[PDB]
This record gives C-alpha cells, structure tokens and sequence, in this order.
C-alpha cells in the first residue's frame, strides 16, 4: 500500500501559439485543489461529484481497457501499448491510432508555465462555460506528499473523430518517473478518458470522478492488488454503494450538510474494517418403504398419459432384444441348460414383481454382459471339476439371499454415499461407450457374414441361418439401421421444434422411437427378395434342454449328487455375483435419481437391492438367470418418461405401470411370435445407437471431454468453468479419461470380472490422490452431487 | 436497353422461379437414384455372368444399395461439415477452413 497523489490534466490550447497541450486542471493530495484562470490554485475542498460523472465513469469502466503490471518506464510506451489494446478491444479504429498518440505525446504544461503562455483555453481534438469548482473555489505540495508515495495521472480529452467515449486504465509494474510529465512522485496509475461530444458527458467531471475514485483508500488498494477488470469493476460498485447523494433541498445548507455525518459514518463502517445409516436393524428397508409406498396411488394415476405408452413400446424392444441375444449366448455357452426361454420368463417375473413392489420402479431389470461372463466362467469351472452347473447356480443363489438379507439388515447400502459423481459418471460413460461399441460390432459382424462380393451362390441353405454370403443383406441392414437412427433423432428434434400444433408435436415426438421402428419395419416388410435377420423367440414356454433339466432343480443333484464341499464353496462365486449386482444396481440408482433429473418421489436403495438379489437367488432354484438393474435400459426408461419444459427438465412421470407392462410384454413375447418375426435386427441396432447417444446427456464427463475440443472462450457458464482454470479442468478430465482407458482395457481382458474392483479403486483416488493436486474449491466445483 | 424490363420482375416472380427450379433439381436428383434402383433391383438370385461394357446388361447385386449409402453419406458429411463451420469447436481458423472445404 502507498499514499497517492492524483493529477488531472486536460487537452487545451494556448492563446500565444495555438498549440495543443495537456494542462494541469486539478490535483489530489488529501483534498481536491483546482487550478483556475490566472494560475492560482484554489481552496482545498472535498471532492464532490456529479451524478452524470459517476454514471459515465461506471459506463466506460464496464467496457474499460485495462492494462496491469505494464513493464514500461516512459509515457511513449504506455501510450503505444494502450493505443494498441484499444485497437485489440475494438474501442477505437486503427486509423485514429496515430492522431491519438500524436495527442498523448504532446507537451504537458503545469501551473508555473500558465502565465508565460498568455492564457489557456479549452480545446477539442480534430483528426487532421467555466467549471463549477473554478466558479466556487478559484475566483478568490512536496511537504504534504508523504515520502513513500506514488502518483496517478488522469488524462482527459475530447476527440470528435472517436465514435464512443473510451476509458483506459494502466497500472505500471514499477513506479516510473516519467520525463514527458514531471511530478514530485513517480507515476503508477494512468487514467485515459477520451471521446467525442456526448450528452450528459462533461469530461472534466469524468476526470474528477476518476481522480476521486483513485484517491479513495479502498479502491486504491483494490487497484493495487487487481488482476483483472472485473475486480476493478467490483471495487467501483462498492465505491458507488457508499456514495451518498444529496438532492436539491431548501434546508439551511450548514445543517443540511451536517446531517450527513452519521449517514456517512454508518455507510463507511464496514468499508474500512436416503443414504443415512440409522443403526436400527433393517432401518434402511423400513425407511425405504416409508418413503416410497405412500406414493403408490400416484404411481398408477401418473401413468395415464401417451408418453407412458410410448415408453412401454420403447423399453419393450430395449429389454427384449438384449434378452433374446443373451439367451442365445447363455445357451450356446451352457449347452442350452440356460437359454432364451428361461431368461425371458425370469425377466418377466422379476420385472413384474419389481414394478409392483420396488421403491425405484423406473429401473429396468435384466441380464447383462458381466453376468454372461460369470456364467461362462462358472460353466467352465463346473466342466473342469465334473460339477453340475445348474445345481451350482442353485447353491450360489442360496448364498446371495443370505448376503442381501445380512447387508440389508446392517444397512450395508449406506456405503453407496461414498460413490461420488466421479465414479458414477466414469461408470455411466464406460457403459454407454461399451453399448455403442457392441451395437456397431453387431453391424460389422453382419457385414462380415455377408460381404460385398462380385458373385454369390444363389442356391444356399436358409435354415436355421444362411449357410453363406447373401447379396444385398449387409447393405440393407446398414440402410435400415441408419434410417432408424435418423428417423428417431429427427422426431426427437421435432419434439422440441416450433412446428405443428404443440399437442400433436409433443404426442408425435413422444412416439418417436415407435414411429421410427414402424416405418423401418414397413420398409423392410415391402422388400421381399432381400434377406434380413429378424427376431427369433422360442416355440413355447419350455426349457431350452428337456434332456438336461426340468423347471425345478434338486439342490442335491439331478443326474448325480452335488458334493458337500461345493455347497460351502459357492459363497465365493456368490460373493462375486453379489458385488456385481450391488455395484451395477446401486450406481444405476444413483444415476437415475440425481437431483438434476427432477425425481421428486424418492428412491430406495436397500429395498431395491433386497428385491433384485433375492429374486435372483430364488430364480436360481428354477434354473433361471439372476438379474441386475441395467444402466442403459434404466437411463433410457428415465429419459423416455422425462418431461421437458419451456432445455430444462420439468418433471418425470414416476409410475409403476410402464415397467410392469414392459415385463408383461417380455413374458408374452413367446406368444406374439408372428409380429416379432417381421422386425429386423438392424432397426433395433439403430434404436440401440439412439439409446447410447441419448444416454450421454446428463454426464458432466462427456461435456468436459467436449470442452477439450472447444476454444477456452465458448466454455459454458458453469461453476467448474468460471471457478477453475482451464488447464486444471482439462487435467481433471484427462485423469478421468485415463481411468476410462484402464477400465476399458480391463473389460477386453479375460479378467473382466475384476471390473467392479477397478471401478471401486476410483473412490480412493478421488478422496486421497485428487486433493494432492487439486484444491478443495476446485474439487467441489468439479465433483458436485448437485 | 431491353434489359430494363427486368425491373418489373419483383421478389414474387424471382422466388417462384427459384423455388420451382430448386424443387425440380431435387426431384431429378432423387429420380436418378430411383432409376439406379430400377436398373439393379433387389433380387433373390442374380446371373453372375453379366457383360459390363459399355454399361451392365442386367441387374447386379449390392449396386443400388451401395449407391444409396454413398449418396446418404455424402449428404450427411457435407451437412455436418456445414454445421461444424458455424459450430463452437476447434481453433476458429481451422473450423472455418475445414468448413469451407
Ligand atoms: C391435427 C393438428 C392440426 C390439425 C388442424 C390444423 C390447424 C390447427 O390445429 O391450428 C392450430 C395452430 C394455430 O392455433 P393456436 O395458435 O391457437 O395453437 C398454438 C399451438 O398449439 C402452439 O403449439 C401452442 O404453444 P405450445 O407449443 O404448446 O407452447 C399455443 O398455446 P400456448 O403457447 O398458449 O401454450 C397454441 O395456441 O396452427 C398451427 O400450429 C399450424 C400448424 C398446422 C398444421 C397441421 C398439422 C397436421
Ligand atoms: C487438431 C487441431 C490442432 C490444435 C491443437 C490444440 C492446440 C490449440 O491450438 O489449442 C489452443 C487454441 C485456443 O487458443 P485461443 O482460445 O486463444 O484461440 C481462440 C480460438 O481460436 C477461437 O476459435 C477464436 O474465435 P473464433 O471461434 O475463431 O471466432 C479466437 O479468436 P478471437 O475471438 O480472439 O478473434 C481465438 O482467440 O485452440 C482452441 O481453440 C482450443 C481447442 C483445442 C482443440 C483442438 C483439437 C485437438
Ligand atoms: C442337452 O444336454 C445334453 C446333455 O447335457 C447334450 O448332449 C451332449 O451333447 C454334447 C455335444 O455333442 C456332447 O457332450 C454329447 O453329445 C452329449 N453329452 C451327454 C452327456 O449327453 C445336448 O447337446 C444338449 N442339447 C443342446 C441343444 O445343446
Ligand atoms: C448359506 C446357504 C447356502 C445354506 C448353508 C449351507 C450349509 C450350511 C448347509 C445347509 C443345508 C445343509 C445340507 C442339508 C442336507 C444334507 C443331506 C444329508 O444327508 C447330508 C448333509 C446335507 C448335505 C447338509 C450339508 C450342510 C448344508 C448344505
């Protein structure tokens, strides 16, 4: 901090030589002293200001050109950099650059030289009444300036070639004793106020306002430690907050001014000075029921809308096609001991019971990839050790029930509170990317099976599948997939468009995926010659291998006797499957129940975990797959019932009818075979691409990844942008991308069942390693639950 | 100075003519693809020995579908690069250049 000496200088003309020069007008040491005509300094007075002066000072400071810590020691440099930043910020035109530096480089006169010039008169720059203070204080320095003081120069001029008033605020890195202008103390700050004639603009009053602002201690300190124009603006707003206006009044002027003393003294007083642990057994479960089940009546009445029916038609295919595909693989890898029919019936029953009883009915319950990998591994283990795979599954279920009852009993689902937005978004982005990759690899496999060839064997066997390449199959599949994706996205855009009466637009855009599916299925149906792969459901509700097992499996064995040791050794695979289902379902519930998604009905973690794992364990007895809350399906369900207002999410149709109807349709899918046999897989591939793309909307990781490819100026007004440095946020995003790559490598590795543990290892990263390289404010701005 | 009669052609006739010509252009562009599909229809069986000179003398597999794929891909990439020119991504001088090309 340093004491200040402000100097106001104006562009004038002399009578003797008619030469433009800068003339002393006023100076500030402790109070304002004005220089009048005849060269006598006036009486020191308080620096009163006019209303318009502070008006236009704030106006031109808002668009001000601010240079801080400028490394110049002469006026000519300060003048060249300023006139340059003037051009850079488009304050002035490049043509008037010269004339303005020709003006700024004129001689600076002072009080002693006024008499020798034969008078001084006001002047206006060309491209080629007396002041109130003079009238009231002027008609009739080195000792006062403190030794450790620095000076401010306020340059005020009128230039008719400028289009707008321009403010330039320059702070020097080192205080410089300029040669062009002589002062008792070195110049640090430099105010430049130039512009044309404008209404309500007295440039003398603008300079007086700027000098009074620089004479104030708080603003002087703020300008000393300012690093941007915003800090200077905020200090100016604080200055104007303490500014007091005296309206024209008839009160006796001595008392009128003396009444303002306590108002000033007060005005300057401060200027200068669901996952909580209860501890009760099954407390989380009973709290879950208490929170969700009161809304059961609304869960049936909120479903009476066409959006719910469109969501049913969407999620029906979105849950049936994975069921059919995973049924083919589970069977082809299990010798059909678990196949399409078992998976369909298990999906239907568990979905019906979950929609009827669950606390987050918008979750979609079904088979998944990690469960398929575990089934592969367990079947291989049973084949190696001469074991019965289905009985081992029965015993794995028995242990999963004891596990979910114990974790629900001790409120083990309170540990989900430590999975922050970091792990949630990493898992969501990874799952969406994997979904898109699998969807594209299916089309690649279709192209591989029927490549583009010059010649084809026209007599090929079609049953059960074509025994060789077929013409036009792969190209038509690509066309169908692209057309379905295109139509779905166009109808999604049309839902938010300005076209057609709103109701019909919002009902047509609500039925976007069903209309796209219908259109593309009709297109394929009218193309008869070209073959395309269709959906294939089993013949009837029968087990996939009647020669292997029945509908119920004896825990002691079917064709042999299950060994005693495996009944106890089943805990470890049960532990792994419990970890898989727990992590997947709990993170899915975290994602679908974010506060930003407008979920106002509440979600249940303990109750949903109990229902899912217990139903899986019970279905294991019937030799049926255990299910998990799939992330893509549940996110698509939540988005399909999400209502968008006049953009911004308004509400979500939280109801139990949509999931129940999806489960019922999945169970009935065997019966509705003549309709499902005319639906190509390419249409559903386009639908899967739509789901994978649309699942990326609410993930901040995807937005931050998109920011790395955007100029640091188009970054949105979000707290992780406006409060965090750009490269810091980019480093955060890059660390997340490294985690994504590590998890992707783990997935493609035969140790893909360890993916939950590598995902879990991100929580210690965020809570231990990230504070070592980021500050707390950065981490709260970058990793916020809401 | 018989070209001064053009001043009586207002935005009415100008816009009618331009819209009609654009509609005709799009119509012929689509009818060429329709003719491609007609020349090489989607069939269960094709003769694998078709004389190619000067033009194919019969239906060929994967021709019309690939032509439709190429047309759609060209239109898609052209429109997406036009959108990217006005977009907010990449250093600006590149986004502009890339969008010009
Ligand atoms: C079957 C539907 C139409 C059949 C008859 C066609 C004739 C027909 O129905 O006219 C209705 C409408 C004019 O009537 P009007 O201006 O009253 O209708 C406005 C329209 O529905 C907006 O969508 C509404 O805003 P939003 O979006 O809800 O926010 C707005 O209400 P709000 O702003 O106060 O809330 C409504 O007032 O015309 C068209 O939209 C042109 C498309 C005609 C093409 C018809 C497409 C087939
Ligand atoms: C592959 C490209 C090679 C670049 C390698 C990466 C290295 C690299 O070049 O980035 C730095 C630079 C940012 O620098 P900076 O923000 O200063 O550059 C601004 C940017 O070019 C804007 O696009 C310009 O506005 P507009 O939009 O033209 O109107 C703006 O001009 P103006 O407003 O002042 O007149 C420029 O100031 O580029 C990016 O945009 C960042 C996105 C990087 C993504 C690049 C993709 C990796
Ligand atoms: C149903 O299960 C039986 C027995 O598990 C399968 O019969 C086996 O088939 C495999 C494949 O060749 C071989 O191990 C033997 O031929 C059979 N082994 C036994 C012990 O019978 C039958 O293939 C299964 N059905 C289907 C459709 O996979
Ligand atoms: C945690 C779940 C899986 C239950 C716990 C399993 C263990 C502790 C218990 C539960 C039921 C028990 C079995 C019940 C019946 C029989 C038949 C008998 O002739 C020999 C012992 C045997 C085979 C028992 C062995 C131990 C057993 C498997």
């Amino acid at each position: 901090t340093h004491k200040v000496y402000v100097e106001l200088q104006e562009l004038v003309m002399d009578e003797k030589n008619q030469e433009l020069r800068w003339m002393e007008a006023a100076r500030w040491v402790q109070l304002e002293e004005n220089l009048g005509e005849n060269g006598a300094w006036g009486r020191p007075h308080l620096s009163h200001l006019t209303f318009w002066s502070l008006l236009e000072l704030r106006r031109v400071f808002t668009k001000g050109t601010v240079l801080l810590d400028l490394q110049e020691t002469s006026l000519a440099g300060v003048a060249n950099q300023l006139l340059d930043r003037f051009i850079f910020e488009d304050q002035i035109r490049p043509q008037d650059r010269e004339e303005l530096l020709r003006a700024l480089l004129l001689k600076h006169s002072h009080a002693g030289e006024l008499e020798a010039l034969g008078g001084v008169k006001p002047a206006v720059l060309t491209r080629s009444h007396s002041s109130l203070e003079t009238q009231l204080f002027c008609e009739q320095i080195l000792e006062k300036i403190p030794p450790d003081s620095e000076a401010t120069l306020v340059l005020v001029g009128r230039a008719d070639f400028l289009e707008q008033p321009v403010l330039g605020f320059v702070r020097l890195q080192e205080a410089a004793e300029l040669e062009a202008v002589e002062l008792p103390v070195p110049i640090r700050f430099l105010f430049v106020l130039l512009g044309p004639e404008a209404p309500h603009i007295d440039y003398t009053q603008l300079g007086r306002a700027a000098a009074t602002l620089m004479s104030e201690r708080v603003f002087r300190i703020d300008a000393y430690m300012a690093q941007s124009r915003g800090e200077l603006l905020h200090s100016l707003e604080g200055f104007l907050d303490c500014s007091l206006v005296l309206p024209p009044t008839d009160a006796p002027s001595e008392q009128a001014l003396l009444s303002l003393v306590p108002v000033q003294r007060e005005l300057l007083r401060r200027r200068y000075q669901p996952l909580q642990q209860t501890g009760q057994l099954f407390g989380g479960l009973v709290r879950d029921i208490r929170r969700r089940y009161p809304y059961y009546l609304s869960d049936i009445t909120d479903a009476f809308s066409p959006q719910v029916l469109a969501a049913v038609i969407f999620i029906y295919f979105a849950a049936l096609s994975p069921a059919i595909t995973f049924g083919g693989l589970l069977g082809e890898k299990t010798r059909n001991q678990m196949g399409v029919s078992e998976l369909l019936i298990s999906t239907a029953v568990q979905g019906i019971l979950f929609a009827l009883l669950g606390a987050q009915p918008l979750l979609v319950v079904g088979f998944s990839g990690p469960l398929l990998v575990f089934e592969e591994a367990f079947f291989s283990f049973c084949e190696t050790n001469g074991l019965e795979y289905i009985v081992g599954r029965v015993w794995i279920g028995f242990w999963l029930i004891l596990l979910v009852v114990l974790v629900v009993a001790f409120e083990g689902s309170f540990l989900v509170r430590f999975i922050s937005r970091y792990t949630q978004e990493i898992f969501s982005f990874l799952i969406s990317l994997i979904f898109i990759y699998e969807t594209f690899s299916k089309l690649i496999k279709i192209f591989q099976d029927h490549p583009l060839q010059k010649t084809y064997n026209y007599n090929v066997l079609m049953v059960p599948k074509p025994q060789g390449p077929l013409p036009n199959t792969a190209l038509l599949s690509l066309v169908l997939m692209a057309g379905t994706f295109f139509f779905a996205m166009m109808l999604r855009k049309f839902k938010n468009s300005s076209y057609f009466p709103g109701k019909l637009r919002r009902v047509i855009g609500d039925f976007g995926v069903p209309i796209s599916i219908l259109i593309m299925v009709l297109v394929d149906f009218f193309i008869q010659d070209t073959y395309t792969q269709k959906l294939s459901v089993p013949d009837g509700f029968k087990v996939s291998n009647s020669s292997a097992r029945g509908w119920v499996i004896h825990p002691l064995g079917l064709r042999s006797e299950f060994p005693i040791w495996m009944m106890f050794a089943s805990a470890l695979p049960a532990l792994l499957v419990f970890i898989l289902i727990f992590l997947e379902s709990q993170i899915t519930t975290l994602i679908v129940s974010k506060p930003e998604r407008k979920m106002v009905k509440g979600s249940g973690f303990h109750l949903d975990l109990l229902l899912v794992v217990g139903m899986g364990g019970v279905a294991a007895l019937f030799g049926m797959p255990w299910l998990s809350a799939t992330t893509v399906r549940s996110v698509t369900h939540a988005n399909a019932l999400t209502v968008m207002g006049k953009a911004q999410i308004q509400e979500v149709k939280e109801q139990r009818i949509s999931g129940l109807l999806v489960a019922v349709l999945v169970g009935l899918s065997i019966l509705m075979e003549p309709i499902l046999s005319r639906i190509p897989l390419a249409v559903l591939f386009g639908i899967f691409l739509y789901m994978g793309v649309t699942s990326l909307s609410g993930i901040q990781l995807f937005d931050r990844i998109l920011l790395l490819f955007k100029p640091p100026k188009y970054h949105p007004d979000v707290p992780y942008v406006k409060r965090v440095k750009t490269w810091r946020m980019h480093l955060f995003t890059g660390i997340q991308i490294i985690c994504l790559a590590v998890l992707w490598v783990v997935k493609s590795t035969p140790a893909s069942l360890a993916l939950p543990f590598v995902l879990i290892l991100t929580v210690p990263l965020r809570r231990v390693l990230l504070p070592l390289i980021f500050r707390n404010v950065e981490l709260q701005c970058l990793d916020a639950d809401d």
